[PDB]
């Protein structure tokens, strides 16, 4: 018979919503907000904020329906615009559809404000316009197809609870080849990473799609996870320069709430307190190696840590909710292995040819 | 039988809850602190969180019973203070009552907030105080009897699903009112838009009662009816400037929120990106004429309560018309509500001034 | 049968328990940074930072069931490390028991940062670490056990529904043995009282551990008391001081919050405009004689003991537990707040000069 939508469940979600949208209004912008030069923040935020806007305009347009409709192992559908299949009553596993909708759509938001609060005042506003529109739609789109809307990652199993590879990956290396074709306020800066944690209780927990132990377990785990990688990293950096730092502090959160970010309902808590110490190091180590685009270095290492991690600590033996049957660590590696080479590329390829399709329009100068 | 609360209904307006509270302390407090000048920002500050106690107060003591309680077309009553009437395990709807009681206490606060935070420092602040008592009773309080506790515009089906008319229509014409009669940090504007915004949703969302579908309605209609306003406002002022500003974003922001306040949970997500669109440019060119903070939510609280008598219509995607009403019928009770709105507002609002300009006097 | 978790109740718990993080990071790290010199506002936000994940981590390890497991009436144990004995689908009263670990924690760390973000560069950052684990260990933990966990002071039937005892008389008093051992940006010390305020509303109601009609009470109790508290503070600093300043309303505010934490879900909304009231002044009288624990031990007491006089039904609260008489009961809330401040007392103590004798608690 037909799905009927658990209330607990909608408030849940609704709320959980509403936390991801926090964490681009204003957490992000304020993030940035304090990291870049104070002559270009009053721009920063109004391209932030307009780019949100816009994403939320083109997902209830068809980026919903081509995300998750059905479709290929690649893209969903654009048979229906402005959500026209979906009826008001309509349930999507426990709550209703349109909470469902406004929850994915809040994430293409984070996942572009992390973009977008870098690239401000570097590239031209009407360059990140069309690469907004472009990468939202031929990256971020089929990717969350790919992993969440029943196309080729999630068919061969693959492990990525909250987006890992859908928002951090992904992200990371949008931001670097845009990085590569070309601070004022550090309360500011704390302001932000702490609106980002409180809000990814919402990412993280809401990604189970109901108030259960799933959600718990979420919950439980960005808890202890970030705090292992502030500590983490705060050790390596005391060890590093003989100082630990607010931006070290700050930036140790936010590797481990990326680093758990694939993993958190699929982990046992000994398992996040691993994932966040490693996390930690692996993010200190990222931008070490390599200017606020050192904030893609983190996405993209400690996306790849926490992708790698939730193949082994996904064990039950390790504590963790168990692999699907008949799966071996070994399979279940491999797997996750492909998934972020796969999102590597494809993210690679479309940035790049967002970017040119600017470039040759626009221009990427000021 | 008796009502029983959902237990996910309270939670969820519980939180809601929290979340209006939230728009008032800080977010309105912070919006008005980055664009009044800098002199005045620690006095600001204290008038409304001073004033936000006092609507507290208020609304316990009889402001909820004289809003809410059985009455007159117009008023409730005052036959039990403090809530006495109401038992603990009381329930309105699908929740407790006491929940209900403080959701809609966090209106009264927020209205109270948009005005307190224009008017700080220009009139003095004694005169604020009689104000806000004289214009809560007499202007909030009945205003909101008449459209959410079965007074005259409810009983002619009004709509009005959370606001425009009682909140957005009522305040912009208390402080315009206040005006004739009488930019230094951006980001701080930014921080609080932004805030109002994420409270927004429990105002928005939480004025359905319950976790439904009817939330959902409106929390999705409230990210898009939002978003399209920016872009409204901001090609708006593209084109009329050369440049677009922050403040312009910010400003599209919210008149795209009060543009949806009437008809967030009436209409369907194509209407929302069209009152969305229309409210960012009537905003616009609301301030552009012309404290133009109230012009803002007086052009687009009336563009939004005359948007819901159209695209509540089951044809143009919204929930519908109640049986045997049409939309020019609807339409007009939208015209008659806001009318009345505003003459009442007006009205009061003039005899508040005035008795504080006879008593104090309106400066230092 | 076994419990079954309530999914509603699990909501909001979760919800609840976000919003108390929230007054930590960033709440109370943004109330101190306002009030305290500029030279100073970096590094204090490092030390809340680190503290903060320290206390979850420690939490996890031990803390949690060293609080609320079985043990005897002064601590539960640590028989199992990183919640091992809890299987992923236990439930505690109706919801989860993962998300009851979770809601704890978050007052650990709210507690916490109480302490650490006034004693930063005051005390030495090593100093800090070790007063942490000593007295969390040794003084938050047990101090919990015995008025939530079935220790001593809750099988007396001690009322203190979200933490006058556990939180505010336990770190008031830490800090002003710290502070006896030994404003910049008032917007944003303003900043930091509303993301309290907002916060404390999953502090108190949560603390009832279902969306319910207690929970109900308490949220209401607490817009009340934290109105009538910011005005109870506001008319006595325009009386002493001829004009009331914002640092007196966000004051108020807190003391009023302070207050009704005790007493949130078991007193009447009359009752809670007079406890406003009162610890509003209360906590003006209290810094006019490390203020800031001035008020949450001075409106922390009152709130306790008024919590005895109007749980009462006969003043509109719940009722007190059958066979209670009001004298009894507030002899219990006496002894609770006494108990409470001399444990206090003698661990902080003890971490302290641990402290000092280890590392310096200078520079
Ligand atoms: C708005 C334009 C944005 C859309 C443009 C972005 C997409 C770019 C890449 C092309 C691949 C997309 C794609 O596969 O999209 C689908 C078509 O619609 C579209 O959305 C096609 C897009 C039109 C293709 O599958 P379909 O035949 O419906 O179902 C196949 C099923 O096996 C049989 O049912
Ligand atoms: C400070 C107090 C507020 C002062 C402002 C009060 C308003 C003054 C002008 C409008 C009067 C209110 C009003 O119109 O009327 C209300 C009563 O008002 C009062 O309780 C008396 C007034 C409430 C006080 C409703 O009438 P009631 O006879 O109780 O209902 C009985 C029956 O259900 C309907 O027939
Ligand atoms: C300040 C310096 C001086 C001190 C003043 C203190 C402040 C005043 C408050 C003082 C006392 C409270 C009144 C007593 C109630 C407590 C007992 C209580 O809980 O209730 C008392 C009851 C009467 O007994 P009951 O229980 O029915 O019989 C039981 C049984 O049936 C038997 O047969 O009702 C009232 O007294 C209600 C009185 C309402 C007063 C109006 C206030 C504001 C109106 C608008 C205007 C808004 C406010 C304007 C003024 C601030």
């Amino acid at each position: 018979g037909a799905s009927v939508a658990d209330k607990a469940d909608n408030a849940f979600m609704m709320i959980c919503t509403a936390l991801v949208l926090f964490m681009t209004i204003p957490g992000i912008a304020l993030f940035y907000g304090g990291l870049i030069r104070g002559k270009n923040v009053l721009s920063m935020l109004t391209q932030v904020t307009v780019t949100f806007a816009l994403v939320c305009i083109l997902w209830v347009v068809y980026g919903y329906s081509l995300a998750f409709g059905e479709g290929n192992n690649f893209f969903g559908n654009i048979n229906w615009l402005m959500l026209k299949n979906i009826e008001l009553t309509a349930v999507m596993g426990s709550i209703y559809q349109y909470i469902h909708v406004a929850f994915q759509g809040s994430f293409a938001c984070i996942t572009v404000g992390l973009i977008v609060g870098a690239l401000a005042e570097r590239i031209r506003f009407s360059a990140v316009l069309i690469f907004v529109v472009v990468w939202l739609t031929l990256s971020y789109i089929p990717i969350a197809h790919m992993v969440w809307g029943g196309g080729l990652l999630a068919s061969h199993g693959a492990l990525d609870f909250a987006g890992g590879t859908v928002v951090h990956i992904n992200a990371a290396i949008a931001g670097l080849v845009g990085a590569y074709l070309i601070p004022h306020n550090l309360p500011m800066v704390f302001t932000g990473t702490a609106i980002l944690y409180i809000g990814w209780f919402g990412f993280n927990a809401g990604s189970a799609g109901t108030a259960n132990e799933i959600a718990a377990l979420a919950f439980v785990n960005t808890v202890v996870a970030t705090a292992a990688a502030i500590l983490g990293w705060i050790f390596g950096e005391w060890a590093l320069r003989g100082k630990p730092s607010l931006l070290g502090a700050c930036s140790g959160a936010i590797a481990g709430l990326v680093g758990v970010t694939p993993a958190c309902g699929y982990i046992g808590v000994g398992g996040a307190l691993i994932i966040g110490v490693v996390a930690g190091l692996a993010g200190l180590w990222g931008v070490t190696m390599l200017d606020p685009c050192d904030v893609f270095g983190v996405h993209g290492v400690c996306g790849i840590v926490g992708c790698i991690m939730t193949g082994i600590f996904a064990a039950s033996s390790l504590g963790g909710v168990g692999f699907a049957e008949g799966v071996t660590m070994g399979h279940q590696l491999l797997v996750q292995l492909e998934s972020i080479a796969i999102t590597i590329v494809w993210s690679g390829v479309v940035a790049f040819i967002g970017y040119k399709l600017a470039d040759l329009t626009v221009g990427l100068r000021v």
